[PDB]
């Protein structure tokens, strides 16, 4: 299931404590972690980040009514920060995973996580 992902690959490494996966054509949630809700226009704005990643810089990245810094957006990653915390987002070919970090995760570790899930569903077809 697409919510074994968030639960176990995700939320699983003990790095990422909030995650989701999203469409991404950003029309729907496939699957969250309990009490961390994207409302339709966060989804909507960033799929649209990917498809024109430089105009992330300007608005930043809201997801779950909070802003973060925008660091990268690239055809296929857009990370933002928090102070300590920030959000890792990477399109694969059907999806958007989106994980969020807390304080004492290195964005590094979060990023590369991430990444590497979104390869292995690319490899996977998805
Ligand atoms: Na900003
Ligand atoms: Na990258
Ligand atoms: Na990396």
């Amino acid at each position: 299931s697409w919510q074994a992902y968030v639960d176990t690959s995700l939320l699983g490494t003990g790095k990422i404590d909030r995650a989701a996966i999203v469409s991404r054509a950003g029309d729907s949630v496939w699957a969250a972690s309990a009490g961390f809700n994207l409302s339709p226009q966060e989804i909507q704005g960033l799929a649209a980040g990917f498809q024109d990643p430089p105009s992330m810089f300007g608005t930043g990245i809201i997801l779950a009514g909070q802003k973060y810094i925008t660091i990268r957006a690239e055809g296929r990653s857009i990370y933002g920060k928090l102070q300590k915390e920030g959000i890792i987002c990477v399109a694969t070919k059907l999806c958007i995973l989106v994980s969020h970090y807390p304080e004492t995760t290195l964005p590094g570790e979060a990023a590369k996580i991430t990444e590497a899930l979104a390869d292995y569903l690319v490899g996977v077809g998805y």
